[PDB]
């Protein structure tokens, strides 16, 4: 399916099943296919699942402009409104945690029943003057420099730390192949702009606007988005939030811990 | 090109050349590209060739519902009507033998000039009470469990028995790469539902409704769809049907035996 | 974005940034993604960059007909008119040098500010009676024969001589993977028809009609499109043209010499 954003950007999405809606927001630099197992799992169990390809990624158009969290949040708003979704459970992975949080911050939670933040960059990822514990911005500056030389090999190399393959985690060649195939669909511009967006966007104000039941899940072996300064803090800043730590789990735990995640999502939905 | 099915599903297809039409229905889990060489071969020799991506596959939309043979058959009917095809020669490979047969069964053969079944699941694939010779259903249950864990590696591993590489057939890494790239475009849901469909759908009633010239081709080295209980039987059950057996040929013989197939299709069309 | 050509062919394109427009025409058998680094480079420096997927390639439709230079040039004219571009700088790589040249020849230069030809097939690639120094047509005949057997492995094998990896150039597996992934998107029919087109089309008449500032860049290590009978000659045939030779550069120098190319394009635009 597709809808056209306000600025003309065609956005690809899938809308599967029927029942209470669950809307998924993917991480960088992937697309809606990263959710395929959670979607099949939940839609076979009485839920409607929706996942979109973020602008610049997967099967969506690749705009030069609007590659920022306010626009991402507003894209999500358009999708929710054009489908007239109610009592939606928002589920964001990695950078996708930011745009579902920013959606609520900008649009409020009238249409929202719950929020799930998976290995999310929330509430803040890169260093700020009052957040020296964040990742130094020159780390991301170097990522961008490498991406602007050879994004294909960069993402290929990223497979290891992403899935924790370098820490013995076990992920097939097929999954690594699929990851790269998907990432190569994306815009170079969007791929690089997103790094700027997730490195420097502060979602701490957003955390105070979240007034729905929230589940934060994070692996404490996460090499990409450090649990201690993200998920752990998000769970404390969101009132009533529940925290689940997957022991030793990597960033890419929707793959490595698929069954556990499926069951935790179902449990949250049935709470 | 695209058309919109009854339920709103957008289906991609290619329509090449001019003259008598030949419509191709691909196997699992591929798309219209698996036919590219047959299409160029025939269309450069004065035929019109048409091939679609089955719903849930390749460049087509990925609906949650309708992943069954009655819907596949009606998708074909809609394409045929959409182009107003007449004297069409229907060519199906593997599971694709099922929807061309079911199309005839449901819509009759007024628009049909001939039928070709290549390594097809017809007339029946999985076991039934009166068909213990069929493939046991727990075989397919197990395929589905593996697909629901890691479809990417499952399909990568499938390359060997599919192409008979483990039995002396020679197939390039490029072809294996292209096969996987195509497979990964598909919906997880369609990929799994199709297994249920070809595992359990009985086309024996369909055979009795086929009243056009018919050619069945099958490899007797086929490790995927056993010649003895499918192609061999389909050729007996369809009145007037011709049978060609490619000795020691694998399931993926449109690759390994491309030139032989091209020539056999041309010979059939010029009968 | 897309537009629809005269014959119904839907053509994918990207349109990034704002300012004076630079329109990119890709080589065989790639798509607009081959330009992604040049586009980001120039659009972040005040230019508007546009690149299309040639008919039959990338995300464009795959027509059986019209795979020739006159149609390609007319496709470009349609895009320029669609966007109503003025003072456009045309940049063609490899076979893409041909359709921007043929555009000017068929439609004039009223809308054109400048022309860049990179490793281009211009002014003539294959042998003619008065051009025995061109590549013998039997060389292309054998290529087409191999393409019609196994295009996937053909393109895979082509990576080495294309990027000069066999002569000491260094290009990542990631880039080689992306090259093949893009190539596989293309039509088999378009892939083969383009060989016919670039092998036999004479652009020498076109060179005489080029009345805008022109820059020709070519690597003298080019194993694919021989510098001495293409780029070297186009620079002399085009009045006022400038020639830059990248020492020992391969055909795929937009990859191996990316920064150099980026700086040369910027310098040309600011000339």
């Amino acid at each position: 399916s597709t809808f056209v954003a306000k600025d003309g950007t065609q956005i690809y999405f899938k809308d599967w099943g029927s029942g209470k809606p669950v809307l998924f927001s993917h991480g960088w630099p992937l697309d809606a296919d990263m959710w395929e197992y959670q979607m099949e799992y939940l839609s076979s169990r009485g839920y409607r699942t929706i996942a979109f390809d973020r602008r610049g990624f997967g099967r969506s158009d690749q705009p030069w402009t609007g590659n920022d969290y306010d626009t991402f949040a507003d894209d999500i708003a358009q999708l929710i409104e054009h489908l007239d979704l109610k009592e939606v459970t928002l589920v964001g992975f990695s950078m996708g945690g930011g745009d579902v949080a920013r959606y609520i911050a900008r649009h409020g939670s009238a249409r929202v029943a719950g929020l799930v933040l998976l290995g999310a960059v929330t509430p803040i990822f890169g260093q700020k003057p009052d957040y020296p514990q964040g990742v130094p911005l020159d780390v991301f500056a170097r990522f961008k420099t490498e991406l602007l030389k050879d994004r294909a090999q960069f993402i290929s190399d990223f497979n290891a730390p992403f899935y924790g393959i370098n820490k013995g985690q076990v992920v097939s060649q097929g999954v690594q192949t699929q990851t790269l195939q998907i990432a190569l669909l994306a815009s170079l511009k969007a791929t690089v702009d997103c790094v700027t967006a997730f490195a420097e966007t502060d979602f701490r104000p957003d955390m105070a606007k979240i007034d729905v039941p929230t589940l934060v899940i994070h692996g404490d072996g996460d090499q990409i988005v450090p649990f201690e300064t993200t998920g752990k803090v998000a769970a404390e800043l969101i009132k009533g939030a529940e925290l689940k730590v997957y022991k030793d789990a990597p960033h890419g735990f929707a793959v490595t811990h698929a069954q556990q995640l499926n069951e935790d999502l179902l449990a949250f939905l049935k709470r």
